[PDB]
């Protein structure tokens, strides 16, 4: 069977799915179909500190040369007209309790994408927020302490996950996307899922951050390349770092899942799900490449239904 439901289930996927369908049952809209959330790939990686930061801080013994993390790719599918339609995807990076500072017990959303065919339309945004809120709730329970978001919308024609978006699906500019995450986090706050969130500038200030080595270092994030430039441009760049953090502060969220002294007393983070080896969905380039090479577009509902079928056949028949 090629259905989204028969894709391998996980605790993480089930938690998100249960939250979404719970919310949909409260809404009682007759157009809404069942939602399936599936983790389709999961692997362990390391991000290596780039050469400039490495020469300054790693070789003097002040910073780890690399940080291990688990990366997960997940998809949400909805029943529409009796078939599965993939409508949302997200990749995450999880730096567990064996990861050295400054990354210990942190999660980072690498990127997220969607195709706007969720039915009914009036519930689409709410469903996206429930998935994100569910993810924060889950990693909090496992023992992650801080979550990180970079609110950077794609450039015109740069598909993040889904090849060929619908032509009439508008791309939010930074201001709209920032408020969209704020709305999501405000709802997470009201449910006691997060303790607070802050911008990166306010966070560094409260932490009295004085060196670039204290800034969490994530694969593909803004800051490692900024830091390479600060070291090339050139002495202590800490003053300029605060100007850079301040200039871009609205787009960089720091989310506190736990706060206070408990954060140094938590048990080890042990992931109850196995890794899921799926080269096609690990990273974004493979799936984009495959869809491009096979003319799998998501630019209308009919094409999205077809491309979802083809993706499910690929996922099942490795
Ligand atoms: C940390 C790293 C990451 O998370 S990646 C950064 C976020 N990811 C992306 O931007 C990928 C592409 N974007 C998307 O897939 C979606 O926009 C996401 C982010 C999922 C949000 O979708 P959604 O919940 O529908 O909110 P939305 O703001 O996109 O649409 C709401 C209404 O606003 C409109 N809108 C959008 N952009 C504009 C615009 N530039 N000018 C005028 N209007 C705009 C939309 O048309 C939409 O209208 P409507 O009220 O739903 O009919």
């Amino acid at each position: 069977k090629f259905s989204a439901k028969r894709l391998q289930t996980t605790r993480l996927g089930n938690h998100l799915e249960d939250r979404v369908n719970k919310f949909l049952r409260r809404q009682n809209h007759p157009e809404a179909g069942e939602v399936f959330v599936r983790v389709v790939a999961s692997s362990d990686k390391t991000v290596e500190v780039k050469p400039g930061m490495k020469s300054r801080f790693v070789d003097s013994g002040e910073m780890s040369e690399s940080f291990p993390y688990r990366t997960k790719a997940l998809f949400a599918f909805e029943e529409i007209d009796g078939v599965d339609v993939c409508f949302f995807g997200m990749h995450v990076q999880e730096y567990g309790s064996d990861c050295p500072p400054p990354n210990t017990r942190r999660v980072y959303i690498s990127y997220l994408d969607s195709i706007h065919f969720f039915r009914p339309r009036c519930l689409r945004t709410a469903v996206y927020h429930e998935i994100l809120i569910g993810y924060l709730e889950y990693v909090k329970k496992l023992g992650y302490v801080t979550g990180h978001i970079w609110a950077c919308p794609p450039s015109e024609g740069d598909d993040y996950i889904f090849h060929c978006h619908p032509p009439d699906q508008k791309i939010p500019k930074p201001k709209r996307l920032q408020e969209w995450f704020k709305k999501m986090l405000d709802k997470a706050f009201a449910e006691r899922i997060i303790h607070d969130y802050k911008d990166i500038f306010k966070q560094a200030t409260e932490d009295r951050l004085t060196s670039a080595k204290e800034l969490p270092y994530f694969e593909g994030d803004f800051w490692p390349n900024v830091l390479e430039e600060s070291i090339k441009e050139s002495g202590s760049g800490s003053q300029k770092l605060y100007a850079t953090m301040e200039k871009h502060k609205e787009v960089f969220f720091v989310i506190h899942l736990h706060a206070g002294p408990v954060i140094n007393t938590l048990p080890p983070i042990v992931d109850p799900d196995p890794l899921l080896s799926c080269d096609l969905m690990d990273g974004r380039d493979a799936f984009l490449t495959l869809a491009r090479d096979k003319h799998w577009e998501f630019s209308s509902l009919r094409r999205s239904k077809w491309s979802t079928l083809c993706m499910l056949v690929e996922l099942h028949t490795q």
